[PDB]
């Protein structure tokens, strides 16, 4: 059962990026953390001991997001250079450069099969790409302002997208056509979305200090999580599932917030960063959180809980 609270404590601080960190993600096999930054670099770190492993270079401008393939062997990154790059993590080599967006690429993810990448851009489109060939399969005219997040569900058949236009939409992967507009407001911006692990729910952030858990099928809000600060940045949120069932997010008051998913109560706030916590990630098997901060800080912190 979910305990009353976790007890995340700081274990490591990872320095090396020279501008704001933009995203952190654990590999599915649990071995690694990948980070991206405005400094144009991807860094790989040991997930359990924080040990710096390597830098992956090649983008010409800053990177906003990085994501792992299901087998932990590839990464995709989204850059202000208007491209995505697919990387072989072991060799550090760029396998493909995905060209087609006409402005910054902000968000990216692989499908579970890891044969497709989805991307979202400041150009207001969502693109779907073939991993093996690097070909753009589809361009969806998804939004009327920059796309803040894109994510596939557990069987790969759906993509959820969000935007500063205020919308959250769900797309059929195979045809590219819209299944549903889940959130149909013109304000506030929807700054982050993702499916829950079982695919039944969508976690959505809006730039009014609010996270919400939605039932995809019914199109209804089930839970709202508040108390943090989020009016400007596209801050990631996570489902923590290895121990207690939490929602995790960074915040513009430099804290990591952790809520009980069911009761909506704040159960812990992690203090230590000295700038906005833009990204958090939850380890796939251990009760470990990674957090990363903007340019007054530029570090990643690894935190561990007993539950
Ligand atoms: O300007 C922002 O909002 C900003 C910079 C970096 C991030 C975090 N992020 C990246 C992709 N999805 C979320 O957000």
């Amino acid at each position: 059962p979910t305990p009353v609270k976790p007890n995340y404590a700081l274990k490591f601080t990872l320095a090396g990026h020279t501008k704001a960190v933009s995203s952190v993600k654990f590999s599915p096999n649990g071995e690694w953390l990948a980070s991206s930054s405005a400094d144009k670099l991807i860094k790989i770190w040991g997930a359990y001991d924080g040990k710096f492993e390597k830098t992956i270079s090649g983008h010409k401008l800053g990177i906003s997001d990085v994501a792992w393939s299901s087998d932990s062997n590839l990464l995709v990154s989204a850059s202000d250079d208007k491209t995505l790059k697919i990387w072989d993590v072991s060799s550090g080599k760029c396998l493909k450069t995905l060209k087609g967006h006409s402005n910054y690429v902000f968000c990216c993810n692989f499908n579970p099969q890891s044969n497709l990448i989805v991307s979202g851009s400041f150009d207001e489109s969502v693109r779907i790409w073939d991993v093996k060939t690097g070909k753009c399969l589809k361009t969806l005219p998804a939004h009327s302002d920059p796309v803040s997040a894109v994510h596939f569900n557990r069987d790969g058949s759906l993509i959820v997208s969000s935007s500063y236009d205020g919308l959250c939409r769900i797309w059929d992967t195979a045809s590219g056509q819209c299944l549903k507009t889940l959130i149909d407001d013109d304000n506030p911006p929807v700054s982050f979305v993702k499916f829950s692990p079982n695919g039944k729910y969508i976690l959505a952030a809006t730039l009014d200090n609010t996270l919400k858990l939605w039932d995809y099928s019914k199109g209804k809000c089930l839970k709202t999580y508040t108390g943090h600060k989020n009016e400007k940045y596209c801050i990631f949120a996570n489902f923590s599932v290895t121990g207690g069932k939490w929602i995790v997010s960074g915040s513009e008051d430099n804290l990591v917030y952790i809520w009980n998913l069911q009761t909506k109560e704040i159960v812990q706030k992690l203090q230590g960063h000295t700038d906005v916590v833009i990204s958090t990630a939850c380890h796939p098997t251990e009760n470990i959180i990674a957090s990363a901060a903007l340019e007054n800080d530029k570090t990643i912190k690894l935190w561990k809980s007993d539950c």
